[PDB]
């Protein structure tokens, strides 16, 4: 039902340039595969003001974008265009098997960033894994293979909290309550305190930040799309980092 949100005309409209040729993930990333990993997380694009559910989507594939971002400065169509290049971390990456006897990892498998919110670590792709019904430690490249599977897992992260970091999901659909720590370290609902919770202890709280700029610039971008304000607090330079 997203698809009330979200048309694969827009879809397409703002990952425009994900399937070309100089892209590492061209032809992986699909509309169809996006709605299907949705129907698995009913409350995304679904829950609050038609507003609400319009910055939910926005937010999502904004924040996914910049994780996954093939742009640059003088890139056709704005470096806003480009997100969605990539489905897997590039180089010789590493293992990510940390010691775990509740999501042990599997013999001679990675678990490096794959998907649109680049999942990395064995801790990670368990509970992802159990959360969509898939065995992600044992088959992890699941992520990078099978797109539902992959946009499933960045949905997982995105309504997944992680007290005391709400889920992105609660703070853009404005459910999130702060605590008297939020409001002390600068943490006001928004698309900010989404950033300082995906990567906040390298990229917020220090002033103007190019990562964080980026971040900004997909939302906005999106956010004119799907024809919606991008509401208050859209960065984290003076915010401490949870
Ligand atoms: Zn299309
Ligand atoms: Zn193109
Ligand atoms: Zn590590
Ligand atoms: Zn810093």
């Amino acid at each position: 039902s997203v698809s009330s949100i979200i048309s694969h005309a827009q879809f397409d409209r703002m990952l425009l340039h994900r399937n070309d040729g100089a892209c590492q993930a061209k032809g992986f990333y699909t509309y169809d595969a996006f709605v299907a990993a949705a129907n698995a997380f009913p409350g995304f694009g679904a829950t609050g003001s038609t507003d609400a559910r319009k910055r939910d989507v926005a937010a999502f594939l904004a924040q996914t974008s910049h994780e996954t971002t093939g742009g640059w400065a003088t890139a056709p169509d704005g470096a806003f265009a480009w997100g969605y290049c990539f489905k897997q971390e590039r180089g010789a990456a590493a293992d990510y098997c940390t010691p775990s006897a509740q999501w042990p990892c599997a013999p001679g498998k990675r678990y490096y960033g794959r998907g649109p919110i680049q999942l990395s670590h064995n801790y990670n792709y368990g509970p992802a894994g159990r959360a969509i019904g898939v065995d992600l430690l044992r088959n992890p490249d699941l992520v990078a293979t099978d797109p539902t599977v992959s946009f499933k897992t960045a949905l997982w992260f995105w309504m997944t909290a992680q007290a005391p970091k709400p889920s992105s999901h609660a703070v853009i659909t404005g459910k999130w309550s702060p605590s008297g720590a939020d409001r002390a370290a600068g943490r006001a609902p928004g698309f900010g305190v989404i950033t300082n919770i995906i990567n906040g202890g390298l990229e917020c709280g220090h002033g103007q930040d190019s990562r964080v700029a980026d971040r900004i610039g997909f939302y906005k971008r999106y956010c004119d799309i799907l024809g919606v304000g991008y509401g208050d607090n859209l960065d984290c330079y003076n915010q401490r980092p949870f």
